[PDB]
């Protein structure tokens, strides 16, 4: 039974920081890269599409462009780790990691973003 | 490139009717049932979990008990059709069909439920 797990289903991050959110999947000693698909989304927006051992950047949502990547050196450990740089208030929400590696499963992770007044005021208006 | 498609991304259904919502996936020549996974959810409620050519009812949300099924004769034609019997107002929302058949993809379907006053009043009080 193929199961994705999360060490944390909640992250609380500061505006302007970097965050790495993690999804674990079973890898028995050697990764079959050809079989692996890793997909991350939030609110139906494509963040990562990792297929055939490479990230496909073409259909990544504009909000994550040049700010989101998969840490590929974690995949051999069975860790799908999404790193987002320079966190914004619009990054708060529910993320899903969808993994195919023989079997298929997904998990949800909630991200909360703390921000000072000036950042919040910009978000509130625009 | 493995792609799931939907003939309709919107269904408008009457309270008390039956609905069948459809996701299509490519099947060339013959279906390899052992490789197929079909999952249906709405709002994080597990509806259908079809793996190893059988439904796993243990993880199904209680509100879909004896009221939701996957039309298995459709699968060899590349149609994942979810039938829900006796539609309620709680069935309105966004559904996802997630399919693994070599590759993996999903699609969203929106369902709107029309209901008369009496049914709406019960739902409103709940
Ligand atoms: C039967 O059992 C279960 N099956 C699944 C499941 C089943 C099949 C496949 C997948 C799956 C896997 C990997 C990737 C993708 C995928 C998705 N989207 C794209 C979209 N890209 C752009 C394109 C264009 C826009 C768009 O709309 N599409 C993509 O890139 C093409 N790849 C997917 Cl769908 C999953 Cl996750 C999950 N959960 C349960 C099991 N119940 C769930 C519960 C919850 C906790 C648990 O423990 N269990």
């Amino acid at each position: 039974a193929f199961t994705v797990t999360v060490p944390k289903d909640l992250y609380v991050v500061e505006y302007g920081s970097n965050m790495t959110i993690e999804c674990k999947f079973p890898v028995e000693k050697q990764l079959d890269l050809a079989a692996l698909i890793v997909y991350w989304e939030m609110e139906d927006k494509n963040i990562i599409q990792f297929v055939h051992g490479e990230e496909d950047l073409k259909v990544q949502h504009s909000s994550y462009r040049q700010r989101a990547r998969l840490l590929k050196d974690q995949l051999s450990l069975g860790n799908a780790a999404l790193q987002i740089t320079d966190v914004k208030l619009q990054d708060a929400g529910v993320y899903r990691c969808m993994i195919s590696y023989g079997g298929a499963d997904y998990k949800r992770i909630t991200v909360k973003v703390n921000a000072p007044y000036a950042a919040a005021l910009e978000h509130h208006h625009h």
